[PDB]
């Protein structure tokens, strides 16, 4: 009985794993019993959890083992690669499938989470100190990049201006989902004196989404008035944010307890509800500005406990981020291997991004930013995120409803170039800003 | 602006309510968005929450306001009355409905929870000190009460012995769901020296359910062999409990952290899975003994942290109890007002309960219990619980499948008398034992 005596003391190396496996299988059985639909290996909820775990392990691997010597390996590239691998394997694409509506809802939820996290961390008096530079950085470079991309596309691909206008509007847009965490980390660190520069970027790269989607919708309609519709959407979002601000302003008082969890849940639910209501009513994207205005008003309410809830919101964002990246990167199966002289698209997107950098450097030549701040701001505006993927999916769906072969091919080319741009410029830009933060604004 | 100045300081009296209402409506909207099915006011999940809240408020009212001077008002009566009111109002019965399968699953879950809570709190060495009295109290009085009830029914109602046998088997059964909390509270209190008496009752009033259901199934089949089937079920339950005991015995070790939550979740999930597997395979009720054996083995594992998990399991049971009572009491709509000379049924059930008390006093005349312990044990075995309702529902469903009018009427009479017995003897017995605990075994 030597083996029995030796194995009598439990071995935590071989005991922890068994306990974890038993707990996981028990939870999975409970989930299956509660709902036998979309919980099987061929279901959606199983696929969501599998994608979440794959994104988590990919992010860990891209940064814990094969990270470069000086620059750490960002997890964004790992998450995008995991999504690409999940989507682009036929034998591992039929087993795991996700509903389009669920994907869109999760994308909206993640965008609302990152927007409210950015708004909560914003510092006051920045608007009064320098709002003009923020407004110019929000307005100018987006339109300039869209126009330059349209010009570059024209006389190059042969598509009419309507397709060129749509491509320029789609490409010329930066979504804060990829840049906000970097700005928040930089502000938490701090180099020299942060004279509102991180908050400046956070505010500037937030509400250009409404203008981008308005232009895209107008161009799509012309390819098939609404500028006033978008203006009304902006006004409605501002008014809703102003109205909702007075609620967190007073209802949470010192009398109540557990203010952290209650306030965080309240603001997150309000943001999600506003975004979903705006999308359902018929004018999506206004909730994106509404939640930012609500967070700004909550800061104006002098909550004095931002860091109490900032930690919880940061944890929630860290949970949601791999899911968001996997959802974005797991919708490229159609063009998995379609070489159609993609080098033209690569050249167009690269030239457009370079023009964006140049104009962003031009847009910050007024005052304050001498050299290093100019360069950092220019390189910070570079990346793009979920907004481009969502608008491209909408454009492709519209094209494949009453369109012929030529329009289908044009939409396919636009979707491919947009996906490639999202794949390239986002993680490279994130790594660049992460490495340049401690190296430019010290 | 006098009103504005006066209302400028928030009033927590009028502010807490608004915040709670906003949180509740936000959660309800989230639930509706996640699932638009069975979450509407006409759905099931809405009905479950409404029943839970009604049971909670009824239990609070029956004990916080209209409690008698010396004896506090038990909440069991309030919960049963709330269930009766919910079920027996046509305009408030169509709006809230609950699936039969969901009700049965929740009943099984609650029974498993109370069984594992009883088993965890059991004290060792009690079996070796006096197991014979426990075995006799488990076996004898159940069969004697069933036989006496059958005899009383015969020559009284005119139904044949097959119906009389079924009625006696159904009536002659005590389910621990109503007595275990009282025993645990009494053991926590302690009067003089508790020489295993509470644990004796907890063990004795646990595994008679298998014998009761086996007899009921055999009688139902005869009305349409299985004794060996029930014996095999008991053996299978014992073997499964023995096998599962070695798992909590070693897998949770000192290396792991958060032992309380992990162990509690593990044991609860194992009990639920065992009960559901036993029910699905074709031999229900064996999991009821299996979970008790598993808890006894976990105690034999010297967990030394029972009170750490006993608190959590007690909280879970306190959550589930109003739901269980509401589910039991919300299935009497058919016979809401059907006076069919019910006094005969009342007399039969009263005589049967009195005979149960007399034989229980007779069964404890061996040793140890001198006078007061005898009386307390006799009065403790009195109540009945969910088991009778479940078996009566099964009997009625079997009757209304291939049966004629006479069999339907017999089944209806049996169901009515069973419901009346559950209504009467359970809360009265609970209040009696609660008041007599500090007054008999001091």
């Amino acid at each position: 009985r030597r083996r029995q005596i030796h194995a009598c003391p439990p071995r935590g190396l071989l005991a922890r794993v068994i306990t974890n496996v038993t707990m996981v299988i028990l939870l999975w059985a409970v989930v299956w019993s509660v709902t036998g639909s979309e919980c099987l290996p061929g279901g959606n909820l199983f696929g969501i959890i599998m994608l979440f775990y794959c994104a988590i392990i990919g992010g860990k691997l891209f940064g814990l083992i094969k990270l470069p010597t000086l620059p750490p390996l960002p997890p964004l590239l790992g998450m995008l690669l995991a999504g690409f691998l999940i989507r682009n394997v036929p034998v591992i694409s039929d087993n795991i499938q996700i509903k389009h509506k669920w994907s869109s809802a999760l994308r909206s939820i993640a965008l609302s989470v990152i927007l409210v996290r950015a708004g909560l961390g914003l510092d006051s008096n920045a608007l009064k100190k320098l709002k003009g530079v923020c407004v110019r950085l929000s307005l100018g470079p987006c339109l300039i990049e869209a126009c330059t991309s349209a010009v570059l596309a024209y006389f190059l691909m042969g598509l009419p201006w309507q397709w060129g206008f749509m491509l320029g509007f789609v490409l010329g847009a930066v979504s804060p989902a990829v840049v906000v965490p970097s700005m928040l980390l930089l502000q938490e660190g701090g180099y020299g004196v942060e004279k509102g520069i991180p908050t400046l970027l956070m505010a500037a790269g937030s509400f250009d989404d409404i203008l981008a989607i308005t232009g895209f919708n107008t161009c799509l309609g012309m390819a098939f008035f609404n500028v006033l519709k978008g203006v009304l959407e902006v006004i409605i979002g501002v008014v809703t944010g102003l109205v909702l601000g007075f609620f967190i302003q007073y209802f949470p008082s010192s009398d109540q307890d557990n203010l952290v969890w209650k306030r965080a849940f309240l603001v997150l639910g309000l943001s999600v509800l506003a975004v979903f209501s705006s999308t359902y009513f018929g004018f999506p994207g206004s909730g994106g500005l509404c939640t930012l205005v609500t967070a700004f008003l909550a800061g104006r309410g002098w909550a004095s406990t931002k860091t109490d809830v900032e930690k919880v919101i940061a944890v929630a964002w860290d949970i949601f981020q791999p899911l968001l990246f996997g959802l974005i990167g797991a919708e490229v199966l159609i063009t998995a291997l379609r070489p159609e002289t993609i080098g033209l698209c690569v050249a167009t997107l690269g030239i457009a991004v370079l023009i964006r950098i140049l104009v962003t450097y031009l847009m910050v030549c007024f005052a304050g930013f001498n050299i290093k701040e100019k360069i950092f701001i220019s390189f910070a505006w570079l990346p793009k995120a979920t907004v481009q993927a969502a608008i491209g999916s909408v454009a492709l769906d519209t094209a494949r409803s009453h369109g012929e072969k030529q329009l289908e091919g044009y939409g396919m080319d636009v979707l491919t170039v947009a996906f490639l741009s999202i794949i390239i410029t986002a993680p490279v830009g994130s790594l660049l800003i992460g490495l340049l933060g401690p190296r430019l604004l010290q």
